[PDB]
């Protein structure tokens, strides 16, 4: 059993009030009150982020931890926060975005955020059985949270396998992907194999709630995986009991228009 496994157990042991206080303590949280209502009312002329994913990917890019360029694929795009972010980047030439949709899953949000015309959305697509194609940048933000850490580990393992499939098709592609449960043993093993062949490393974004152990893998960074994970597990365990609130920051606004 790992420190991350214990983090999951203590998280599940929280009351509802404890859970709500814990998940937000010390995290950056974008102010979405305006964006939420524009989406609710059916407004399409908006560059405010369609989800909390936009600021996460923007932080990775702005830190230089990811390179978004060329033909981008967004595997598991959901509402599209990463697809709209990539499409707004001048170095990006096109985005092909895929998501399963269906009951209890987000469909793409359709807005005029800058470069929307360069995104081709496909809902109803399972990326785990879809053949890879040419891409310069491969993005994947899949990993559905569960109270069962073993299920989270298996979900994470499937994402890593998918990224190996896309690297087999595109050995030179930049890759950025969510690792939902980095502490599970089959995940560490899979990340070690990925890093051995393709380089890269893990990083925690400051927008990630303490209720998820998610870390992002990118081929553009480095670092010992086991140490990266254990540092993060210890930090999450130490935050149980902190009552400080989140740090509220403005939401990303990418502007609107075609590219
Ligand atoms: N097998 C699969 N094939 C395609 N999409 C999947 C999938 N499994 C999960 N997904 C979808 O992947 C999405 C991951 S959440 C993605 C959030 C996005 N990066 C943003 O910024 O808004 C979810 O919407 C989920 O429905």
């Amino acid at each position: 059993m790992t420190l991350g496994d214990l983090w999951k157990r203590r998280l599940n042991n929280c009351t509802k009030e404890e859970f709500f206080a814990y998940r937000r303590t010390g995290i950056l949280e974008t102010e979405r009150d305006k964006a939420r209502e524009l989406l609710r009312k059916g407004e399409t002329n908006m560059g405010l982020a369609v989800s909390r994913g936009t600021a996460k990917l923007a932080w990775l890019e702005e830190r230089g931890y990811v390179n978004l360029k060329g033909e981008v694929v967004d595997l598991g795009c959901g509402r599209g926060g990463w697809s709209y972010y990539a499409a707004s980047r001048p170095a990006v030439m096109g985005v092909k975005a895929y998501t399963i949709g269906g009951k209890g899953h987000e469909a793409p949000k359709m807005v005029t955020s800058l470069g929307w015309n360069l995104i081709k959305f496909r809902a109803g697509m399972d990326v785990f059985t879809m053949q890879p194609h040419r891409a310069d940048t491969v993005m994947c933000d899949i990993g559905e949270s569960s109270p069962d850490a073993a299920i989270e580990g298996e979900r994470t393992r499937k994402v890593i396998l998918l990224m190996e499939q896309w690297k087999n098709r595109n050995p030179s592609a930049s890759c950025v992907f969510k690792v939902l449960a980095p502490y599970r043993p089959e995940v560490i093993e899979a990340l070690h194999r990925f890093q051995l062949q393709w380089g890269g490393g893990l990083v925690r974004t400051p927008f990630s709630r303490n209720s998820t152990h998610e870390m992002y893998y990118s081929t553009a960074i480095s670092g010992n995986i086991v140490n990266s994970v254990n540092v993060q597990s210890r930090k999450l365990l130490a935050r149980f009991g902190d009552q400080r609130g989140p740090i509220r920051v403005p939401e990303m606004d990418l502007g609107v228009g075609t590219r």
